[PDB]
């Protein structure tokens, strides 16, 4: 569980993210597709995009990023009482996209990386630590939902 102070740090940095959701989205996907190459395989409209400028020029990928970071953002803003919008997400990533928790760890890693890259001044130790707790909670709860729909990845 997070303290109110931690939630404030999470949402402080997220409002910075919201100055440019689209560019953070691109950075986050490109970083994740590159540090953990198994991940880009799940997206099959994007795997004819074999270089960074190709990734950044794809409006499809960009829209996708916005969609993703918009869902994440709405989750973080509920400060843990996120069952209602976590449920549709687990339904898709568990029974269609089949994304294991490990992959959710890898994208959580990329998010943290991009946040530190773009917002050092706003992403110091306590802020990193709070964002990690928030993403950790998200993965705990989505894992529980995953199992309720079956599939223990
Ligand atoms: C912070 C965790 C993430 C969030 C908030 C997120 C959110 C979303 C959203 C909102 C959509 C569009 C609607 C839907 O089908 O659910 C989506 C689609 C998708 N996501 Fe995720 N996602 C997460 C992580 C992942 C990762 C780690 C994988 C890949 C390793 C992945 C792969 C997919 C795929 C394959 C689609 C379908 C794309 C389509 O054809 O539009 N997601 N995601
Ligand atoms: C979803 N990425
Ligand atoms: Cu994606």
């Amino acid at each position: 569980v997070l303290s109110e102070g931690e939630w404030q740090l999470v949402l402080h940095v997220w409002a910075k993210v919201e100055a440019d959701v689209a560019g953070h989205g691109q950075d986050i996907e490109i970083r994740l597709f590159k540090s953990h190459p198994e991940t880009l395989e799940k997206h099959d409209r994007f795997k004819h995009l074999k270089t960074e400028a190709e990734m950044k020029a794809s409006e499809d990928l960009k829209k996708h990023g916005v969609t993703v970071l918009t869902a994440l953002g709405a989750i973080l803003k509920k400060k843990g009482h996120h069952e209602a919008e976590l449920k549709p997400l687990a339904q898709s990533h568990a029974t269609k996209h089949k994304i294991p928790i490990k992959y959710l760890e890898f994208i959580s890693e990329a998010i943290i990386h991009v946040l530190h890259s773009r917002h050092p001044g706003d992403f110091g130790a306590d802020a990193q630590g709070a964002m990690n707790k928030a993403l950790e909670l998200f993965r705990k709860d989505i894992a529980a939902k995953y199992k309720e729909l079956g599939y223990q990845g």
